[PDB]
């Protein structure tokens, strides 16, 4: 079951843009072997925050997380922090050993920033590589710019966009 | 001559490397087009630091500064941070507009978080994307390992490095 060479891809919601001043509401986790193949989803958890930290969010995080329905399960959640954080390493250590994985995503830099405030067991797990799907974005709009035009509000989505979206780079941007 | 196609390649030298702790010594960029030809190289700059930032230093930092000698250029620097950030400033906004560019490099999340913390208007000068090279090395190490295989004292030939590793991957492991 565990393998080294297969891939943890994550996706969080935060309240704002600053990791350490704003925290971290949803994640959600998806592991795949190393050509891209889904072996198994994680959960999905909406993490509890306070309601003045809900209060506190700009407009553009106001009116997001209201009407996608986090903000509604983030108060409703009763799990916390440390228990989505120990939830979903739970999960992750049925398929992929402790340091063997980057952490893969869109802008995963972002992710890896907040993981490390917040979580930081699970950022640890993490091997120090970043595996950046809009890295390839970049230089493909640049270099490609239709393999970008030959090619999302729940979680899950998301994270399959992002798997699918380096599949396409790697079949129509890669030379293998 | 800006041109919101063109790339910021940025290189940093710390004390350590946690932003909490530790600061900027070193910086230096260099502006390329979309195709990496290089247009201008920046200024190379020593960020000055009163003597307990450089004593708080661990072995192997204030052993590594020492050495190269980058310790008493910031000794003797009378360049401030703030001033090396408009500097630096001032000669990026000839070439690229603002929030156009990624920061392009290697390990240049590491990069993005100290630009956050210690020059917050440099930093939201790019996009906020990354272009991060060791995003192609690691899929070449999985992919095609063979590219990988057949690919930086000072600041300017580290970030020139940087850029010959990308060119190296466009060459031979980007299809076009």
């Amino acid at each position: 079951m565990q393998n080294p060479q297969n891939l943890i891809w994550i996706a969080l919601e935060m309240t704002g843009l600053d990791p350490d001043r704003d925290v971290i509401i949803e994640m959600a986790t998806i592991v795949t072997d190393s050509d891209l193949n889904t072996l198994a989803e994680g959960p999905v958890i909406a993490i509890h925050q306070p309601e003045e930290i809900l209060a506190g969010m700009d407009e553009w995080n106001t009116r997001q997380h209201g009407q996608s329905g986090l903000t509604q399960r983030v108060r409703e959640s009763t799990v916390s922090m440390a228990e989505a954080e120990a939830q979903t390493l739970a999960f992750l250590e049925q398929w992929v050993p402790k340091r063997s994985s980057p952490i893969c995503g869109n802008s995963i830099c972002q992710d890896r920033r907040f993981l490390y405030r917040h979580m930081p067991r699970l950022e640890g797990y993490f091997h120090y590589r970043n595996l950046d799907v809009s890295t390839l974005k970049e230089l493909a709009a640049r270099w490609a710019p239709q393999v970008r035009e030959s090619f999302t509000h729940l979680a899950l989505d998301d994270i399959r966009e992002s798997i699918a979206e380096l599949r396409h780079y790697r079949d129509h941007f890669i030379k293998l």
